Order: structure tokens, then sequence, then C-alpha cells
């Protein structure tokens, strides 16, 4: 191994400078299926690398774990390696009445609800997504059919009380928490995930190229946790998106 | 007049929903002076507002003065009046070696040093340009073939310490934009200017839609203090973007 | 042209060390008016420049515009040429009901709302007047018989939200200012205004004297957007205040 | 499934009110080993779980994964779950000369250099360690007869940066960090890590117990380096400390 | 003299490296008394300082005064003379309704809701006790049998608003602070006072080692400010566990 | 005793509405010996007070101890028993190189690098000075002939780290502070002290007028601790200033 926890060498990429990383490790093996030549490299933790080929050419799906810090060990891990351009695909929660269940998210820039972005840049940075990501990501929606929405999503290193969810141990959230997810709605924001923030910020303040989009499995208007039910449909959706733009950025 | 400071009716727009906002009044004219029946409407203080067309659409055209507090007022009393998108052109002051005198800079986010973003979203909010008004403002660049930059922007409530700039009065610049300058180019920040992180988080956080394009007129890894046929292609540009957009 | 916005240069000032800083251009003209010899010297965007005399003395009246960012630009441009006191004269929104329209308004300090002020010193710095540009100033009121309040003033990077004003196209207000305008009301703040922070920190903090006093234009505990017809005797009634003070200041 | 993350039942569990919480999800099998009766529980994502046996009493064995977002879930999903006591154990690397390869860290308390610490509590509020939990560490690493100390640790959410490491893509470190790593060497902090913030915080204003220990793998001022025997010499220990907070 | 505050030189110690530090100047006489050959050494402002034995060694006892300000001089400066560990033994005001007043409450570390903390680490180091000094004040009280809770402490650096009294001159309490004392509560605070995080921080910072220890005279849940006659008897309790502490830690 | 800590009745302060606020409970005695029919009532804790008479009318003497906090519960007390004018007369450290030792300093605002004025209002919020108070003192130390300098004083929560002091235990100032002196002095700071950051901010949000003087009894760019030897002489020169201000504002 080059890198301390990814367990991969230079040599291992075979040249790729383009890697889609999804939050679970379970996700990297059916993304790299929709591809040629699907190999797996290694696993150490929640860090799961496949390779396959694309039109021709070599990428990297790996998994990042749940939140920033394990996010931000593996982009600057694989960004040793010579990836340069990122495209996260993860699953969310909508927070606006409108957003449905099976939609498709698109992230221009987010929320920073995170530590691990002020590892990098002072909170006053734009966790940006780059522009041809995004480009990619929005035409990529557009041509598998999906019924896609565009624009900020707040990202946030807590799944309970940093999302506004009182249905757990202790039933409160902390006084800057409270009232915040109405606060987001009225600012249009759209859903809320805990990696984008991260990513978005680490990439677009060293020169790296990333794109965030993500499945819609819950409505926050609706309930609190997910419905089981429809989970592994609204899944493949977004990988066939993330795979189709990572083709037009090779 | 519907607004205090802009001295306009909701009447005056003729139903036009977007507006192009340059800083300086003086610069109103001239850009309306591109479109179709080009109408003085009102000055008063630093907006200067005018009304055209543009294919057939009424636009408007209005001044923001220098700085978030007056463009955050020319925002939302043109809000009130109906407009919903914003194109922001303006001058700056590159700060990457690569980028040229004459280049155009189309900013897709802001580094908020400034104090009205605040007032509409906190810090955390990123200072987003609209993602339609975005691509509508690079593909207009590429149509009159500018070479064209697309990245982050300073956006500093300030001219001098904000940028960080020694040649002053004062000569100093406190510890906080000490050392500034170098931390954004190391970054990858394309420029300094002074209104977008206040014009693009209060559009992004009120449902309005915002893009920012502005001509370099000067490079500070030459000079501090600031061939004009650029500020006349990033206003050709703000125009056909504004086409796309309607 | 010495400096880069004002379009001035040290002959043009005659050796002026005092300035008269209101907001509109198009107050420069009618102050410049109540002083001996009164030429315009430049107007480039939102900053017109007059020179008059008073008691034989050359002095500057120049505008800021709208804001801290222009009024950084003109006290900044204008110390380059040689002016070390600066007197601001506004219109502002009273939120005190014992405080009246025409009543005129001198602040000791301002509560720091601003985002420039920040560009010369931390916020724990005190946005404070000189000591004997407040003395004038007060001194001023008293010999014209205006009825006078001094204390502390917030100064607001925004007309609306920041002044809490909720008649507005999105009708609503940042978690950070909702409830603020009883907060300062409770603390015996005076009034709302936009460019106080700025000047008096970036004087204080870099040796120039500055001082502030304004009319009283509307009370926010009865009106939101301050009625026309008694914006006429309370500006004349603040200029002749801020002449004065300039006389006793030479 | 009773939580939405772990895929466990409060029957799965059988009572169970102590977690002993690695990071790695492919130590925990390990470490479950080491007690009576181990059997898996479940698997998803980085969340490993397996129960055990301890003097007759049943005990979780939960990875949390690598930083406070994964931690917090798992935290809070076990606690819905009914557990009450949460023993973290890792390795780890010192920033302090004294403190050599194979002695045993228990953290007293966290520097938070995290997120979501915040979360659950403003940043004024202390990430302590449980005295009882603590105490038992301690104690069960004296009775194994370890080199140990006791301290404050600094928790960063990321490995590079927030640990002032330089050897990376960028090769430079954000200002805030700047300087940082010898301020904490000089205020005592004897090690980094990336979990311990969240969990001490997230405990601590919840009425739930928790404390950490560490072997020392690395020594980031010391050379040469060295180097299995350290990691299986902390795990003891808290396995042992588990014994006494039963 | 060797200090500037405290009147004291090293020789005045005789080999001190322990002190005990009250808040109050008039308690230190009380502490000193409980021990062999007690001596006044000095008093200067709010620092009383007496010498005293404890098993044959020389310990000091210093009062702080009120608040982390001059509690930073008294440790500074006895730590210049050669102090080493310090014990404070102070009253606090619990707000859990569990908890009595006579009551012995150990703060194993504070929520920081002070200034001078911060004059030695940045907010985000823990103003967590010393675990021997801490130690040896539960086995203290175990010893003597007294009811005793172990805990997180809330430091304020007011009295008043910052621990959210309302009984007062103004009877309000600024924004930042209402409703806090509820959340320190929900988070198993147990009590307030004004000194600890302060301590704390600046001990544990500078590799001196300390321990917190006070006595409960007013329960918040019921009332705000303390009785009379009670005290006397209370102050009585934790003292006692403070000097068999310092015993433990010679 | 109708207030908690300084142990006094309403009855006791006969209709006094001012207190001149020593930090020293020893300077309170010197201070009431200035005027006419000075009587001790009482002294707890760093709190001693004593009353006295000015032209006929009854003032109040009252010692605050170091720092914001216990300053905040002296002024918060003495106002419910009805003072509604503080002056504090201190000692300081000048850290301009023409500001001598002996010399007078009137603060017209402080840069707050204390912890108890934001339990009064956030740090936004100018500790400003009242405008007659401090009118009162420039005139008064304008008659004595005193030579006095009108400014911006930094006020700290503590005398070492937060004044930059090295000479100490640890010989460290933390990352925040190190450098800050440098920086007040360019900005055209006075001098250090402890208090008035609290005080001013405390007394301009609840509408009690506050004023602030102090004699240097060392210059910082020579000398950190202050040298006895010069200090008596220049301690009674800033209290004749102050009870001659007190008489200008009964
Ligand atoms: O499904 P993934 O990609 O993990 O995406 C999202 O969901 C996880 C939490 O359930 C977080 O990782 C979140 O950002
Ligand atoms: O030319 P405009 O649009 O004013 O743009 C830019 O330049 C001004 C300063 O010279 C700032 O207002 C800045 O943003
Ligand atoms: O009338 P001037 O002096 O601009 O003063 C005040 O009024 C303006 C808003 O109408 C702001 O500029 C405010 O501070
Ligand atoms: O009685 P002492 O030891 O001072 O302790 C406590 O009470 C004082 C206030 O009543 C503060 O000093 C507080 O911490
Ligand atoms: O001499 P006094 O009034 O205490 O004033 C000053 O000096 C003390 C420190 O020596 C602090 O109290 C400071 O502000
Ligand atoms: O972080 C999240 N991931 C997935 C979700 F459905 C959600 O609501 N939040
Ligand atoms: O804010 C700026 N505007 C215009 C410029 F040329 C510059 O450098 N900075
Ligand atoms: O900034 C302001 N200027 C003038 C006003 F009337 C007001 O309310 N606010
Ligand atoms: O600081 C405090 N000391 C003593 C008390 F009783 C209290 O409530 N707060
Ligand atoms: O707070 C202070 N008091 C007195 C001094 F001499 C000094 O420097 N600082
Ligand atoms: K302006
Ligand atoms: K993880
Ligand atoms: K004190």
């Amino acid at each position: 191994s080059d890198v301390f926890h990814l367990g991969l060498t230079k040599n291992d990429l075979q040249g790729a400078t383009l890697a889609i990383v999804p939050g679970d490790p379970d996700r990297v093996e059916k993304i790299a299926a929709l591809m040629d030549k699907p190999v797996k490299l290694a696993s150490h933790r929640e860090f799961t690398t496949w390779r396959a080929e694309l039109d021709g050419k070599p990428v990297i799906v790996c998994s990042t774990g749940i939140g920033g810090p394990s996010t931000s060990i593996a982009v600057e891990e694989l960004a040793q390696l010579g990836i340069r351009t990122f495209l996260r695909i993860g699953t969310t929660g909508a927070i606006q009445p409108h957003i449905n269940v099976g939609d498709v998210l698109v992230t221009t820039a987010s929320v920073r609800l995170d530590g691990a972005s002020l590892h990098f840049a002072p909170l006053e940075f734009p966790a940006v997504a780059d522009f041809e990501c995004t480009t990619a990501l929005v035409e990529a929606a557009k041509s598998i059919g999906a019924t896609t929405h565009v624009g900020v999503t707040a990202s946030s290193d807590t799944f309970y009380p940093g999302q506004e969810r009182y249905d757990t141990y202790s039933g409160r959230v902390v006084r800057h928490f409270k009232g915040s997810m109405e606060e987001w709605q009225a600012m249009g924001v759209m859903n809320y995930e805990m990696e984008s923030a991260t990513l978005l910020t680490m990439c677009a303040s060293q020169g790296l190229r990333a794109g965030m989009v993500a499945g819609v499995i819950v409505n926050r208007t609706q309930q609190e946790i997910p419905n089981a039910e429809t989970m592994k449909q609204t899944e493949s959706h977004a990988v066939k998106i993330v795979v189709e733009a990572a083709r037009r950025l090779l």
C-alpha cells in the first residue's frame, strides 16, 4: 500500500483520475457492475475499492463510510494516487414538500454543518460543487429520465440532532439546531445528508473537481425514518445517473 | 413610489422579471443602450435604474452602488417589484497569475468576507450562484469567445484591508486578514470583488436566481491599484446571458 | 487623481483636514451652502465631493453612499489626502418610544452589526466616537436648541432584516436577527442606521477623529417605512448642528 | 430491526447495558472472542456488532467506524436498545516525547476538534469521560501492569490537516490549524485520535457513561520507528475494565 | 516580595507544593486551623494567605476572590512560588432536584462560561480536573461519609444573568443565557459556580494538578437566593473533605 | 442586609445614587477620607463599603475586587440599593511610549477581552462610558492640572497572558493573544486594565451611568511588573480626580 488506510498502490489505479465515492461499502460493487471489467482492489475498514472501465478508461469506485472524517481520508489518499475528479452518490432525506421519495437531487453547494470542512477552509469558504461535474450530473439525470431537483443541501455531522430528529434516546435537540430544519426549509434547502460539505469544500479548496447527487429515501415533512420498501429502487436509480455522469467527465 | 430607495413602481417595470445589476450608476445607461427601446426610469443616491427590452421582453438595469448594504437594498426593492433574476456585471482584480487582464470570470460561489450576507443566512450557508444563471453566463462567454475562468470569488466588505492592500494611510492590515490573499490564492480563489457574497447569499436563501460575471482590470500579483475592450466584453456577455434566461 | 475612487488630488483639498460625510450624494451641495465659497471638486459613483470654507479654513463635504463598504473607501482615500477628522451627518430610525421625529441623536458608540468594521479591528474593539467630536456635536445641538439624545446606536449592513423589518419580499428574518430590535431596545439603543460602526471603528483604530449625528425621520415603535413629509425640517436641523460642530473642531 | 443503521433488535442484546466500541469493524470479532459465548448479530456499513458474555452477563461489541458522525449513529442506536456504558478501545499515536510505544493512554477528557460534539452541546461543554469508567480503566491497566498515562486527548475530524500532517497531496494546512500541534504539546495533550470528542460529549450530555483507553503503536516526535502486542494489551485492559463496570 | 499581588516570597511557603484555594478571604483562617502550626503569611486585596502543616508537610491556604480573573492571579503567582497542586473548595448552587443543600459536589470538568480560561486555551480544550486530585476528593468524601455527587459544573463569569437569575435590578437576561439553565439541567450538569473553568483550564494547560469540590448552599430548581442560617455548616462539610484530600496528594 | 454579597441595606446608603468603585478594598478608606463624614458600612469578601458626604449629599465608596465577575456583583447589588452612577478608579499599565508613569487615563470605551460583559450584551455592543461621566472626569483632570490622555482601553480577564506578559511560570502566551499587545498599540489603545469592559458594558446596557479613570503605574514598552517605588505618588492623583468628578455629577 502507498497510503495509510485504503490499501492501494498507484499501480492498482492503472492511470485512473476519476473516482465514484458512495457512502456505503456494499454499494461499491453495484456501481462497478454497471461498468466493464469490474475488479475488487481492496477492503479495509469502511473503505472498499473496486476498479472498472468506462468507454475504455479506468475508473475507481471507493466507499467513504458515513461522515466527513472518513470521507476526508478517502479523498486525500485517492488524490495522492492520482484521482482528480470525485462524484459522490448518496442517499438523502428531502425537507421540501414537493420533493418525493425516488427523486434525484444534484447539489450545487452545501450548508456546512460539519467539522471536517473547517480543517481545509474557514466557514466563509463556499462548499461549492465543480461546474462541469454538476453539469454532468444534471445532463445525466435528464438523459435517463429521473425527476430531478437542483439546489443547496444541508450537510450534517449527525443523523439525529443535526437533522432535527426528535424520535431518539433523549427526545431533545440542542439549542443551536432547534428550529433549524424549518429555517433551511424557508431558505430553499432541498435535503439533508452527511458527507457533501466535507467533500465539496476539500476539493474546491485544493483544485480537485467534485460533484454530488443523492437519491431521496425519505421526506421529513412526512416521517423521520425511511421506509425499507422503496430504498433499493431509489439507490439503483441514482447509481445509474452517477455512472452516466462519470462518462461525460472522462 | 412603491419602494423606499429606488424611486420606482411595479408599473414602471412593465412586467420585467430580470434585472442586470452593475455597481456603477454611470454604467447603467451603457448597458441598457445595447438593448431595445432604452428608457431612464429613476436615479436616487447610488441607484440609477433604466428599462429596456431584450427579444421583446422588458428588462431592468439598476445600479447597486459599492458594497453589500446598498446591494441588499436594491435587490430587496426590485424583488418587491417582481424581479426574480439578478445578473451582476462587475469589474475585478484577479489574484491568480494565469488569469490575464482582459479575461472574464464567472463566479460559481463566493467566500463571504462581508456582513450583509449574515443578515439572510448564517455563515455556513453557501453564497452560491444559481445554476441556470451560471450556465447561461458560461455559454454566453463561449458565444463571444472570451477566455473564461469559472470558480470561486472572494467578496470583501473593504477595498483595502479585506483585499490585503498595504499601500494605505495606516499601512497595516488587521491580524484576521494578514496573509489572507496567499491563503485564498492557494485555495484556488480567482479574484476579489465586493458585492457577490451578499447578492448570491440573499438570492439563494429567498428563491431568487442570481449569477455573477466580471471583467478583469488588474492582476494583483503585479500591482495593487488598477484595453477597456474588456468591460465591453463582459457587458456583451451579461446581456447575452440575460437573453437565454428570459 | 491621487486616489482610485474619489477622483481627487491633495491640491484639490487646499490643506483641508476636516470632512463632513453625509450618505446621500444629493445632500453634499446642500451642506456646502451653509459655508463660504462652495465649489464642486468631483463626482464619481456615489462619491460627490465639494469644498467650502469655515472661519477661513478649507473643509470637505463628501458623500459615502449607503453602507460601510463604500464608507470605508471614502474615509481611507480622504485620509490619504490629509483628512484627520470625519463628521457623519445622517438620517435614522429611532427604536425608543420617547425619541420623536425631528429629534437629533448624537452617537457615543455603535453596535457593530456590519462587516467592514471587522476589517480594521476585531469585534471586541469598541466602535466609539472621538471624545472631542462628540463634545462639539452635543454642544452644537444645545446651542441651536434642538431636542437631543446621546447614546448608543445600532449600525446594520442591511436596511431590512438587520433592522428587523418584516414588510419585505420574503416576510421573514434570519434566526440571528429575530427578536433583535426588542433586545437592543431593552439595552437602551436609540436607533438604527447603516454606516457608523464602520466609520467609528476604522477611525478609532487608526488615529483619526470621528463623530456621528443624525436627524430622526421615523419611529419604529409605530412604523417601518418613514413618512414622506418630515424628511425636510429634520434633515436641515441636523445639517446645521454638524456645520456648527465642524466650526468648533477646526 | 428496531434501529435504522445497526440492524439490531432489543432482543438481540439479551439485556446488555455495556458496549465495547472499537473503530474497525474487522476487530469486533477478535475482542468478542476474548469473552464467553461470542455470537455475531449483524453487519451493515461500518457497524459490525457481536454479543458476548462476561462473568455470566451479556456484553456488546460494536464498531463505530472512523469519525464522530458514524460514532454518533452507533452510540445513539445502541442507547435506544438499552446500552448505558460505552468503553472506547483503540490504538493511537502520541505527540509527547516521554510517551513510548507499548504504553496505554486513558483519556480523562478531549479537545473538541470535531463537528459532531457540537450537535449535542455547545463548545464550552467539556468532552469529559465518566469518572467510574475512567477509574475502572486505570485500575485495569495497573492490574495487568501496563505503563500508563492519564490525560487529555485531542480529537480531530481529520487524520491529516487536523493533526497538522504536511506529508499530503496539498502539503499545506489551513490557518486555524497551523501551529496547533505545538500548542497541544505545550498544553500536555498526549495524543490525537478521531472519535472521543463526539463519544464523550454525547454521553456526558445525555446521562450515559463513557471511557476510553488506547495502545500507543506510533509516536510523531520519536525516531527511529517501531514497528499486535500493543493492540491486544489495550484490549485486555478494556475487557477487564468492563468486568468492573457490570 | 517575589510576586506582585499576593505579597509573598518563596521562603514564606517553606517548600510547600500544595495550596487549598477557597474563594472567600475570611474562610482561609478557618481552613488553616484544621491543620497544624497555622501561621498568617499575608493579606492584600482579596488574597489572604496562611501557611500550615499537614502530616508534617507545609501547606498553603490562599483565597482567590470571586471570579476567574483574580483566581488566575493567585494560581499564577503561587505557581511561580512553587505550588504544583491546587484544590479549590467553594460554595455552589445546585440545579438538579436530587441534590441537597449541605451536599458535596466534586467537579470532573466544567462548562466554560468564563473569559479567563480562554486566555490559557481555546474553548475546545476541556476544563477537566486532574484525575489524582478528583480521586482523592471522592475517597476523602467517602471516608467521612458525606453525601456526594460527582459530575460536570457550569462555571459562570457572573452570579446573576450567567446563572439565569431574574430577580435583579433589570429583571432580564441577555438572549445567549435565556433558557440556559434548562439546557444545562437536561445535560446532567450538577451546579453553578464561578471559578472552576478558569482554575481547571489554566492548570491542565500548564501541567499543574487541580481539583474542585464545593458545598451546596441553594437549590436553583426551587429558589434563586441562598438562605442565611444554614451556610455555616455546609462550609464545614466540604472543608473537612478538601483538607483530607490534601493529605492523600502530599 | 437586602443583598446577598455586599452586606448592605437601603438605609445604609441614605439616598445615595452615586458610587465610586475602586478595585482594592484597602483603597476605599483612602478615598472616603477625601470627603466629609466618612464611615465604614461593611466588609465582606473583597467588597468593602464606606459612605461619605460630598457637598451635602451622601456618596458610596465600594471595592469591586479584581475582575469583571466580582465587579458585576458589586454593581448589580449596588444598583438594587439605588446607585445609578458608577465611577471606577483603578491602576493601569500604559502600552504607548508617550504615556508615562504618573499619568491619568480616561477611558471612552474598552476592548472586551473579558467574559462578564457577554453575560449582559453580545460582543458587538460597545463597552462605552457614559458621556456625562467621561466629560466630568476629563474636566476634573483639567481643573487640577494632571497630564491626561483620553481614549480606548483594553480590558482583560487576566493580568498575565491576556496582557501578553511572558515573565511567568510557563513563559508562553496562548495563540489568540500572541502579538496582541503590539496590535492594540498600533490601533491607538492606551492601556490595559481588568474591570472596565464589564463595568461599562453592564451599565450602558441597563440605563446606569458609568465612568472610568486610572493612574498609570507601569509602562509596558519598558517593563512587565510595576515598580512599587512610584505607585503611591500616582494613586493619590487619580483618587483626587474621581472625587472631583463625582462632585460634578451629584
Ligand atoms: O447512503 P450514503 O451514501 O451513506 O448517504 C447518506 O446516508 C448516510 C446516513 O444514513 C450518510 O452517509 C448520508 O450522507
Ligand atoms: O465595477 P463594480 O460592479 O462596482 O465592481 C467592483 O469594483 C468596486 C471597487 O473598485 C467594487 O464595487 C467591486 O465589486
Ligand atoms: O441618510 P444617510 O446619511 O445615508 O443615513 C442613513 O439612511 C440610509 C438608509 O435610508 C443609510 O445610509 C442610513 O445609515
Ligand atoms: O464561596 P466561594 O468559595 O467564593 O464560591 C462561590 O460563590 C461565590 C459567589 O457567591 C463565587 O465565588 C462562587 O464560585
Ligand atoms: O488597582 P485596581 O483598581 O484594582 O485596578 C487594576 O489593577 C488590577 C491588577 O493589578 C486590576 O484590578 C486592574 O484593572
Ligand atoms: O443523512 C441522511 N441520509 C439519508 C437520509 F434518508 C436522511 O434523511 N439523512
Ligand atoms: O474589489 C475590487 N474591485 C475592482 C478591482 F480592480 C479590485 O482589485 N478589487
Ligand atoms: O438606516 C436607516 N435609515 C433611515 C431610517 F429611517 C431607518 O429606519 N434606518
Ligand atoms: O456561584 C454561585 N455560588 C453560590 C451559589 F449558591 C450559586 O448559586 N452560585
Ligand atoms: O491590569 C493591570 N493593572 C495594573 C497594571 F500596572 C497593569 O499593567 N495591568
Ligand atoms: K454604497
Ligand atoms: K465513518
Ligand atoms: K475578585
